[PDB]
């Protein structure tokens, strides 16, 4: 049951952090995946030659399933939130969720474009992405459901955001970047990792608000945090090394970027 | 709970499914942003108002402000249920939908500020049969979607809260805040607001048609199942608005001023009208 009505009795907390993060959502997140012009990575994909476009696959089959899971795997950390009372965190969430839907269209509109649609990806998913992504991060995201504990809340953000956003996805962003920018290949997936990029800011901050507020009440949650981490760091490198080994551009660039991601997001996290 | 693989790893998104396509409309056609709503007039217009006019508009608003919040959190669960079923497009549909609700509160929190009453507890306008609605069955049925995934406990979802409180009660709140301050030239923030909430409602009720109906498809006993549920919540909507209007006939000094001559029962006719044509968006096959 429903005990009252927050803007019933009273309104919003503007001042809050996260009403704040959203509002910046609805006017920085406006781009819209049906929009990107995917015909010249169509004719670039079929410029290249089959083993060219296998080495393209893998990227993307890790992106389209982990926006998937993403999508679906929100929901209980809205569910959680709401049930606490957090409104301006709830509503804010609504612009996240809504940004991974787009995340999805995104990453299908491209497959349907340059004609793989049909192609069935997952053999690119190695046993660590399945450790991550099938299994460790909807196993935390559920738990919330029975079990809201601050314990239970800062695990399922560490898988969430500051491992599979924070970690694995900025630097798949940067791969993108490394491999096709330069190359002048994919330029309507490239806007499309623009704007992934962008959202994906928002994101991190959210996890990055939610962690620390559960922090500020006892510094012994921070050492649960850097457990975490820790704890899924070999399936990440696990996967890293899996696509690196496929690959063969400066593979041992893009591998330091995912340590220092790694790193960078365990220390934007506070002792106290 | 695992999951087993990703339909846009192993093949792509529905391009043609009904409720991709309703997404799409929502983002074409959903862009509007409570923040950009000039409200300074209605806080001129609330100022100028006495005190007996000044707490005339405010049912409807409460009724409104706690519907939005009880909506957005409570799709969540629907959400839950239809992405454990696999239904992809439904859930990027979904996303809309949430976000949309959120813009609803965000609306109606900011014309409270605006005009001056944020601080003003509004629960004073929920009587018994609106919080058997809002406060209980409302979230009682969404919630058993988490443990009873059937047939039968969608539909029920889908018609309490697509059917009875958007398709009936809100539909019928727009109108009446069109018949009423629209026509007085009131609050014209507000009505901008509640025009965008009236596009966004459309494909919310849509949604209620399209998951009731595809369940129906399965057996006609569920349609049965649906007009049993629209008639056992129609004496709490109809108990909710005769208490709306019997507070609106006892404070008639806004309606004097203004020079309206508010045909309440012609509200009441809209309100039935509303409930029989939902029913009747709902075929056995
Ligand atoms: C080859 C160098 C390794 C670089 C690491 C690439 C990892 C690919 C990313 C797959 C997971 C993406 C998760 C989606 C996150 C989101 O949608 O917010
Ligand atoms: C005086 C005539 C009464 C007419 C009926 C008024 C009904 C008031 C509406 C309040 C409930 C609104 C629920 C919000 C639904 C949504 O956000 O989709
Ligand atoms: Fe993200
Ligand atoms: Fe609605
Ligand atoms: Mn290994
Ligand atoms: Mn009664
Ligand atoms: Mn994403
Ligand atoms: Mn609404």
């Amino acid at each position: 049951h429903h005990d009252g009505f927050q803007t019933v009795k009273a309104t919003i907390d503007w001042e809050h952090p996260m009403f704040k993060l959203y509002e910046k959502a609805k006017r920085n997140g406006k781009w819209n995946p049906a929009d990107i012009d995917f015909s010249q990575d169509q004719k670039d994909f079929a410029s290249l030659t089959s083993e060219e476009k296998i080495s393209a696959l893998p990227l993307v089959a890790g992106f389209s399933a982990g926006e998937e899971a993403l999508t679906l795997d929100i929901l209980p950390m809205a569910h959680a939130l709401a049930r606490q009372g957090r409104l301006e965190d709830v509503l804010f969430l609504t612009t996240f969720m809504h940004d991974e839907a787009k995340h999805v269209e995104m990453f299908s509109r491209w497959q349907q474009a340059v004609g793989i649609g049909q192609m069935d990806l997952s053999v690119f998913h190695n046993d660590h992405y399945k450790r991550i992504f099938y299994e460790a991060l909807p196993e935390a995201m559920n738990r919330l459901y029975a079990d809201d504990s601050p314990e239970a809340v800062i695990r399922a953000a560490t898988v969430y955001n500051m491992i599979v956003e924070g970690t694995l996805a900025e630097s798949g962003y940067y791969t993108f970047r490394q491999i096709y920018k330069k190359a002048g290949l994919f330029p309507g997936l490239l806007q499309g990792i623009d704007y992934l990029n962008m959202d994906e800011g928002r994101h991190i901050q959210f996890g990055i608000y939610t962690i620390q507020r559960i922090v500020n009440e006892d510094e012994r949650y921070y050492e649960l945090f850097i457990r975490y981490m820790d704890e899924l760091w070999p399936h990440v490198i696990g996967y890293v090394d899996y696509l690196t080994e496929l690959g063969k551009i400066d593979y041992d660039l893009l591998r330091h970027y995912v340590i220092k991601q790694f790193n960078l997001r365990k220390k934007q996290i506070s002792r106290t």
